[PDB]
C-alpha cells in the first residue's frame, strides 16, 4: 500500500462524522504514475464498523476508475489503522463555487470556455458508460476544477452541509437529488446511462446559468415531483427548465434532446462531446 511516512500535512481541508480530509506534500513521485499536492481522507480510530465497511467499498468503486476527466485514486493506507484513501488535489474546488466567483465576458469566463468545461464533464460521463456504470449523482458541487480550467468528475456523496438543499428526503426511504433526476428515476427508481444524460442537461444549464440559481429555484420540491408524473401523464402539462440568458436557442435544444420523455430519444455522451466540442 501508501506509505504513511511520504504524506506532509499543509491543511485540513475538512472533518465530518467517522473521518476528516487533510492536504498533503509528496516529494519524488516514485509510488504513483516540485512536491506532488494530494488530497487524503482519513478514517477516525474512533470510526464504527459500518464507518470501516463503507470506507473499503468506496476504494474498491474508485480503483477502477482511471480516465483524464476522472478524479484517480492514487493509493491507499489499510494495512493499518487509520485507514486512508488518497487523491489527486483539485486547487481550484468544485464547479459550482468556482462559476459562482466568476462573471461572463470578481474574473470573466467566456462562452467558448464554459463549453469547453461542459465537453470535459460528457467525455468523462462517456468513460464511465463504457465501464456500465451510472454515476447516480452527476451536479456542478460534484464537478471539480484544477488547473487551465481542467474538470475531473468526482462524488462527494451527501457529505457537505453547503448542498443540503439539493437534496430530498423522502425519510428513511432515500435522500435524492430530484431536481437533477429524470422523470423515470423519480417514479420508479430506474437509474441508467439514459438517466445519466438528463442530469448532464440540467448540469449543463447549472453552467450556463453560471450556477447562479437552482434548477427549478421557484417550485417546491413536492411541485418537482407532481412535475415527474406529468412526464408520464404526456398530456402537456410538463414543464422545462428555461434558457439561460447567455445561451443560443441551438445549445438550448440540445439540453431540451437530454430532457426526452423517451430514454431511447436521449443523445449519448459520445454525442453530447462531439456537438460541444463542433458547434458554438
Ligand atoms: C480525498 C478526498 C477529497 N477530495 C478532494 C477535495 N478537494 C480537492 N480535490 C479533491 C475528493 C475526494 C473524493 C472521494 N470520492 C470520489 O471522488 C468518488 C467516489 C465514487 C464512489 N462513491 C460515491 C459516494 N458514495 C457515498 C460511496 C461510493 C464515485 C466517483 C465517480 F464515479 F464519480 F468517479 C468518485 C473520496 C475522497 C476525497
Amino acid at each position: 500500500d501508501f506509505p504513511r511516512s511520504r504524506l506532509r500535512f499543509k491543511e485540513k481541508l475538512g472533518e465530518g462524522q467517522f473521518g476528516e480530509v487533510h492536504l498533503c506534500e509528496v516529494d519524488s513521485p516514485q509510488d504513483l504514475v516540485h512536491p506532488l499536492l494530494v488530497a487524503v481522507k482519513i478514517l477516525r480510530p474512533d470510526a464504527t464498523k459500518n464507518a470501516r465497511n463503507d470506507f473499503l467499498k468506496e476504494v474498491k468503486i474508485m480503483s477502477r476508475l482511471k480516465d483524464p476527466n476522472i478524479i484517480r485514486l492514487l493509493g491507499v493506507c489499510v494495512q493499518d489503522d487509520p485507514l486512508c484513501m488518497i487523491t489527486d488535489y483539485m486547487e481550484n474546488g468544485d464547479l459550482n463555487q468556482f462559476l459562482s466567483a466568476h462573471q461572463l465576458e470578481g474574473p470573466t469566463i467566456s462562452y467558448p470556455m464554459l463549453l469547453h468545461v461542459a465537453a470535459q464533464i460528457a467525455s468523462g460521463m462517456r468513460y464511465l458508460a463504457t465501464l456500465n456504470f451510472v454515476h447516480r449523482d452527476l451536479a456542478t458541487r460534484n464537478c471539480l476544477v484544477g488547473e487551465n480550467f481542467t474538470i475531473k468528475i468526482a462524488d462527494f456523496g451527501m457529505s457537505r452541509n453547503l448542498y443540503a438543499g439539493d437534496y430530498y428526503r423522502v425519510q428513511g426511504r432515500a435522500v435524492l437529488p430530484i431536481r437533477w433526476m429524470a422523470w423515470e428515476c423519480i417514479l420508479m427508481g430506474k437509474f441508467t446511462t439514459a438517466s445519466d444524460v438528463w442530469a448532464f442537461g440540467v448540469t449543463l444549464w447549472e453552467v450556463l446559468m453560471l450556477c447562479r440559481a437552482q434548477p427549478f429555484g421557484q417550485l417546491t420540491d413536492e411541485q418537482v415531483i407532481e412535475n415527474a408524473g406529468e412526464f408520464f401523464r404526456d398530456q402537456g402539462r410538463q414543464v422545462y427548465l428555461s434558457r439561460p440568458p447567455a445561451c443560443p436557442q441551438g445549445l438550448y435544444e440540445l439540453m431540451l434532446r437530454c430532457w426526452s420523455r423517451e430514454s431511447e430519444q436521449r443523445p449519448p455522451f459520445s454525442q453530447l462531446h462531439r456537438f460541444l466540442a463542433e458547434d458554438a
